């Protein structure tokens, strides 16, 4: 089997991407944030505290003839941005782009934090990291991909995120028309439950490539690119007027700037992030200071190849017995 679904930016800045997902019988379609940095499939629901729902579409398990409460199972997750959610668990039928899993754990939110409430466009998350990170207790549950893997034509999924435009998540096949050149594959460590890999270096603009190992995670659920302070300082030094602002919480730059590109290495191959992908717009409405899309990972404890990086590539998440990651230009 295979599946293919379009993923769409939630806003004009590509702050996140949503993908329609069918849950239950008859189908209830919710728009979920596919997150290769976490391993829970959770949804706003009829059980979510009413004051914490503000425009999201909800899953109502009582209206699904295939939903079954998973007795005694609860979940609770916190994300790197400080947001969180928790609740109970149903098993139900879940379909993405024509690919169907029966018996998928659907984690129904009883509580969500304010950032989730304040984002009316995201109805939940669909985790695509390794199932060892799943938070359901006392019996850990499998991700959608892990449940589907054996049925897929090939045990892979691909992320093709657009810049200011829709893109695609494919399951079970590699669309050879979706990229240019070849796909370069690189080793993955699953020891922390992430798609963790080592970039071979970087360049700023037309500058010389610096060969240096940068361990990090491929995380579609993180918007920005978080890299070591030395790398980030070298990037913003090429932008007149850019500075690190403690009050704003990162590097900011004049909105009038034209930003340089940023290149990262994948083995001997190179992925070029155009400068415009690094502009996240005014820091507050009407400001002429803009928020940078490349930020320091100091104090995060891990480097994160988020959407800013991933959207410049066609990315293969190879879930074979020994997982690997592939990157192609596009």
């Amino acid at each position: 089997s295979t599946g293919s679904a379009t993923t769409t930016p939630i806003d004009s800045l590509d702050d996140a991407y949503i993908t329609p997902v069918q849950i239950g019988t008859p189908a209830q379609t919710l728009n979920l944030d596919f997150d290769t940095g976490s391993s829970d499939l959770w949804v706003f629901s009829s059980e979510t505290t009413a004051s914490e729902v503000d425009g999201q579409t909800i899953y109502t398990p009582s209206k699904s003839t295939t939903a079954k409460l998973l007795s005694g199972a609860t979940w609770s997750i916190s994300y790197g941005d400080g947001s969180s959610s928790s609740g109970d668990v149903y098993t139900d039928t879940v379909s993405v782009g024509g690919l169907t899993v029966t018996g998928q754990a659907v984690e129904s939110a009883k509580k969500v934090s304010s950032s989730f409430t304040e984002d009316s466009t995201i109805d939940g998350l669909l985790g695509l990291a390794f199932s060892t990170l799943n938070t359901v207790s006392p019996t850990q549950q499998k991700t959608f991909f892990d449940n589907a893997k054996a049925s897929l034509d090939s045990p892979v999924f691909t992320a093709d995120l657009g810049y200011h435009a829709p893109g695609t998540y494919n399951f079970g096949f590699i669309d050879t028309t979706a990229y240019t050149g070849s796909i370069t594959y690189t080793a993955v460590s699953t020891k922390q439950g992430f798609w963790e890999w080592t970039s071979t270096g970087y360049a700023v603009g037309s500058g010389t490539f610096k060969s240096t190992s940068i361990d990090g995670i491929a995380d579609t659920g993180t918007t920005l690119l978080y890299l070591p302070a030395t790398v980030v300082s070298a990037y913003w030094a090429q932008v007149s007027g850019a500075k690190s602002s403690s009050s704003v919480g990162g590097y900011v730059f004049p909105c009038s700037a034209t930003l340089p590109s940023f290149t990262f290495g994948v083995g001997s191959a190179r992925i070029v992030i155009p400068g415009d992908y690094i502009d996240f717009g005014p820091i507050s409405t009407g400001s002429s200071s803009c928020f940078g899309g490349i930020q320091s990972s100091a104090g995060i404890g891990i480097n994160i190849f988020g959407d800013v990086a991933l959207k410049a590539a066609f990315v293969v998440f190879n879930g074979a017995t020994t997982p690997t990651l592939g990157f192609a230009s596009k």
